[PDB]
């Protein structure tokens, strides 16, 4: 009996929500996107948002948006998904990669700062694992040296930084990734509080038209969300408390459990926030734990237990190793050898919960 690191809560309404789509012949964007960017809005506090494909795309069109490209450098930690270093660089642009808090994995005013040069044009924060990033802090950076700040959100629907939603004010986007907190098995939006960005992410996740009958006005991308799609999101954002609740619920278990193990989880940011929990990470390291990281997921397996890597870090890959030689990360560096994530997801059960903490003392 297998036992996934994730899976998606798919029910009735999914698929009730997926019928009327199909019965009404409006299949793709129309209705459903309208009525998904018009609840984000209402969600987050934010005026306007922009559905899209996937997080990445968003991404993409928010950078572009912003004019970047050839020249101008974006900071961003090394430790998140690769994305969005991936966007940075194919607009041509050259990512900056900073590091991180060493226990919360969250990009730390003082490592943007000490990147900073007139060649900046974007600093994009990851509010890591559902809990939110200095904001009033990255902000202020932001408004003093003239650097839009474009939030990760992807790991964030249902955060709140200091009793305001992720996303309210400034700029973020949001996934709709198969295992992340809302799903649609893949799409994401962006959610801004600038009307003219905004029109610009319309346009450009649909070839660039726009009316000048609409023709194109900029070349543009097609990163359309079908309304097929929006629609299970849609279901999906409907039971939002109700599933959040259910993932924090088994972040407390992991916390009582992990106190009995040499484990040790990722630090509680000290600003006050609501965290979404979209992964529950553990630090294994070998001298600690008797156990490596790479060993306790392959050990973990051998139970039918599945494990996440959230995430190698960006600069340890391939093609970034060999373009950035001489960076060094240290923090990011040893999270990056010693983290994973275990099972966490709605449907989750005491059988499973309780199968994975049998796994894991039997490891240690
Ligand atoms: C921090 C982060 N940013 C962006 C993305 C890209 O999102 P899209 O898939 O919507 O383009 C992901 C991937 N999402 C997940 C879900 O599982 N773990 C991941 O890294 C991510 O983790």
């Amino acid at each position: 009996d297998f036992l996934p690191f994730s899976r998606p809560a798919m029910g009735a309404e999914e698929l009730a929500a997926v019928k009327t789509v199909l019965d009404s012949g409006w299949i793709t964007t129309g209705p459903k996107n309208q009525e998904l960017e018009a609840a984000f809005c209402r969600l987050t506090g934010n005026q306007y948002a922009v559905a899209v494909s996937s997080a990445t795309a968003g991404m993409h069109i928010a950078l572009m948006a912003l004019g970047i490209g050839e020249g101008d450098e974006v900071i961003t930690p090394s430790m998140t998904w690769v994305s969005t270093l991936n966007m940075i660089v194919l607009l041509g642009a050259n990512p900056v990669m900073v590091d991180v808090d060493r226990d919360t994995l969250m990009v730390t005013p003082e490592h943007i700062e000490a990147a900073i040069t007139p060649q900046t044009k974007a600093i994009i924060p990851v509010h890591y694992a559902g809990a939110p990033a200095d904001l009033d802090a990255i902000y202020a950076l932001g408004e003093r040296y003239g650097i839009p700040v474009i939030e990760d959100a992807a790991h964030a629907t249902g955060t709140s930084y200091k009793g305001r939603h992720i996303g309210a004010r400034g700029t973020a986007i949001f996934s709709f990734h198969a295992i992340k907190n809302i799903t649609c098995a893949e799409g994401g939006i962006v959610v801004t509080d600038n009307p003219q960005f905004a029109d610009k992410l319309r346009s450009l996740k649909f070839h660039g038209l726009g009316v000048d009958q609409a023709e194109v006005l900029a070349p543009g991308y097609k990163y359309n969300l079908p309304d097929l799609n929006a629609a299970i999101a849609l279901a999906q954002l409907q039971k939002l408390d109700a599933l959040n609740a259910r993932r924090a619920a088994i972040a407390a278990q992991y916390h009582q459990a992990m106190a009995d193990l040499p484990f040790q989880p990722l630090s509680l940011p000290s600003w006050e926030h609501i965290h979404a929990w979209h992964l529950f990470i553990i630090r294994v390291d070998e001298a600690r734990c008797g156990i490596t990281r790479d060993a306790l997921m392959a050990s973990l397996k051998t139970k039918g237990i599945g494990t996440g890597l959230h995430f190698r870090a960006a600069h340890t890959q391939k093609y970034y190793r060999e373009r950035f030689p001489t960076l060094t990360l240290p923090d990011t560096e040893w999270n990056s050898e010693r983290i994973c994530s275990l099972p966490l997801f709605p449907d989750m059960t005491e059988s499973d919960f309780d199968r994975v903490i049998t796994a894991l003392h039997q490891i240690a």
